[PDB]
């Protein structure tokens, strides 16, 4: 049964990977070494 199995991966989905591309929009330097 996936009750919440299906409901714990699929948020967490689409919140991996709109976080992904959200770091892109502003990902320019890491660090300085």
């Amino acid at each position: 049964m996936k009750d919440l199995m299906s409901l714990v991966i699929a948020p967490i989905f689409v919140g991996l990977v709109l976080e992904m591309i959200s770091r892109v929009l502003d990902e320019e330097d890491d660090s300085r070494k």
